[PDB]
């Protein structure tokens, strides 16, 4: 039953436009600039000029809402052809890996110790103290990029129905993570801890957490390149279940 | 029998000049430059103080060969103790996790295959395509890095007992790797396939020819925590088998 997982229990955050059999395209037309929200999902290869087709009209629709990137996912566990990895490149593609992490819930439950580790929903409370944390991650695309997604948090968080946790160390907060919980699975996000309190505990005291949140439900996660949680995934005891190729270009 | 690899049967680069029950020292004098092969393996966790002890005893040897750097491994699948790893983090040093994979050769045997790459054991006649590959990948991280690692591979590409390997496609040098042998273990090291070449079957087919020379010995090998390869070798087939924290410090 956690071995049925696939990619498609993964959440995006974006509005479904359209979807067929061969790709789903995401957009979030009031927020143009997150790139995670605005992307085009293959659910079958194209060929090399199918894609240049692609770029086309996802180049127009993003110009259109003032988006300026392009991006897309390419089918679960498929590699793609020589010819259209040799194109991705020549037009300025960053190419990627998304992974995608299985785990049973009875399987974090067991790595909580007790630490003294406090554990809270976010709230008008506290949700700074979330953001606080958010701070401190990796910026891949810059300062003010991150500080648009914090200003979407900040205005989202009650509204949506992602819940999300901080951890706290002698009143100070130093964890956070994103949990999308549905029937059949619940799916980690945003996952991190500050750099100054890793590998004491306070991870595992985060995912014993979601671990007994889950009840018997699988959760998983996916994660990418530049993901430095990854080792700590593994060591907790996920398995990896399946990859998909993806590609960015910051700038139109 | 894959069941049972450890961390003990990975290669360590270096002259064992001490071994005991708590640790063993490492030193490779004629390059005081190269941190892997001058560096403690501890076998036991050293208490606090233990461990204030051994920087004295390291730092004197490191400095008396001209290493201004300090190394240290901890011993397989243990977390740090609270006292040592705020002292850790205190004196300056940065932290990191060492991956243990592994693989039975019949996996890596079955992976898909290109058979219109050519793999040559590297000799006198080859060993600048080995390094056109190796340079590529070292440069990145300055000239003066990369113009010490090229010397150091042609003081003992012969002499030493690692083989290589290196993949041409087209009558060019597109991929490497480094082949540890013995009676129980193959393991790999220093894998790459150049960017314009990569997701496109070179490394598996790379990885193919490792198993057919395995035979029937298992594959292994350890990535640190920056290694590219990472997702490739998830992708393959490679099974997670634990991990080492170890710690290193410039410039002391
Ligand atoms: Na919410
Ligand atoms: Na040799």
């Amino acid at each position: 039953a956690m071995s049925k997982i696939t990619f498609k229990d993964i959440y995006i955050d974006g509005n479904k436009i359209t979807e067929d059999s061969r790709k789903a395209i995401y957009l979030l037309p009031p927020q143009p600039l997150k790139y995670a929200s605005n992307t085009w999902i293959y659910k079958t290869m194209p060929t090399m000029n199918q894609w240049l087709k692609d770029i086309e009209v996802q180049k127009k629709m993003h110009l259109n809402q003032s988006s300026y990137h392009l991006s897309f996912s390419f089918p679960a566990n498929e590699k793609i052809d020589e010819v259209l990895l040799e194109k991705i490149r020549e037009l300025g593609f960053q190419i990627g890996v998304l992974e995608l992490y299985v785990i049973e819930a009875k399987a974090l439950k067991e790595l909580s110790r007790k630490r003294d580790v406090d554990i809270q929903l976010v709230s008008s409370n506290n949700i700074n103290d979330y953001l606080h944390v958010y701070d401190a991650f990796a910026r891949p695309f810059g300062d003010s990029y991150a500080n648009m997604v914090k200003q979407h948090i900040y205005s989202s968080y009650n509204l949506d129905d992602i819940e999300r946790l901080v951890a706290y160390v002698n009143h100070q907060p130093v964890g956070i993570v994103d949990i999308i919980m549905t029937d059949k699975t619940i799916e980690i996000d945003g996952f991190g801890v500050l750099e100054e309190f890793q590998h004491q505990g306070i991870g595992s005291e985060i995912q014993a957490y979601v671990g007994r949140m889950a009840n018997e439900r699988p959760v998983i996660l996916v994660a990418d390149g530049k993901d430095t949680a990854k080792d700590m995934y593994l060591r907790q005891g996920y398995v990896y279940q399946g990859f998909k190729y993806h590609i960015l270009k910051e700038n139109i």
